[PDB]
């Protein structure tokens, strides 16, 4: 059972601006995936503080990154937060109406692309290389859901029969023909170190046969 959703417009706007634009530096995306995870561990993790039993879903708060060259698929797996169904349909846990209205504005008043993170949409720059982003997710008081779109004005919702995933999130990137240098170990390693050198959980980069 596919329930299928269309974006709100200004959504919808903020996708094909970025499928469309010419603009060279696509390797942020990247740096703001690894943001919302760490955004998202903080959160799961102040909750701990109060109330430990938060962790029986998983005590272990992390990053990884796994390349799948035959699939061509560039996977960000978190253990933080997680998202219910509604968090899902709301553009996934994000304002995301009022932050593309501000993003857009600071684009013709001299921003770039690359700073899509200041405006809280971080995650569409998934759209620079990818052509379809699942979004597979388990909050602790929801059950397992996967998101899904390939841009063009929808997404879908369905339960996720997959492998159960305790708590957190998984980004799964089907990466664009020509982008294909991210599933590339010496460049994911060189992305993480130039822009997310700072970031206080372990990031591991699993490696292929
Ligand atoms: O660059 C501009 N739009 C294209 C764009 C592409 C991607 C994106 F995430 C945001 C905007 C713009 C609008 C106003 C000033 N500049």
């Amino acid at each position: 059972e596919v329930e299928t959703f269309a974006f709100q417009a200004e959504i919808a706007q903020l996708m094909s601006l970025i499928i469309n634009t010419f603009y060279s530096n696509k390797e942020i995306f990247l740096r703001e995936l690894i943001s919302n995870s760490s955004d998202a561990l903080d959160k799961i993790r102040y909750e701990s503080l109060t109330d430990p039993s938060k962790l029986d879903s998983g005590k272990e708060l992390h990053i990884n990154l796994i390349p799948n060259k035959q699939d061509r698929t560039l996977t960000i797996v978190d253990t933080g937060i997680g998202m219910t169904k509604a968090d899902l349909i709301n553009n996934l846990g994000t304002i995301a109406k009022s932050g593309t209205k501000a993003f857009m504005e600071a684009l013709q008043a001299g921003a770039d692309i690359s700073m899509i993170g200041q405006f809280g949409v971080g995650f569409y720059s998934a759209y620079l290389v990818a052509e379809k982003v699942t979004v597979i997710t388990k909050h602790n008081d929801d059950e397992q859901y996967a998101w899904e779109s390939s841009a063009g004005g929808s997404f879908t919702v369905r339960t996720d029969t997959g492998e159960p995933m305790g708590r957190g999130t998984k980004v799964i990137l089907h990466l664009k023909e020509d982008q294909t240098e991210y599933l590339e170990e010496r460049r994911i390693k060189e992305i993480v170190k130039k822009h997310s050198q700072f970031i206080g959980y372990p990031i591991t980069l699993f490696v292929e046969k």
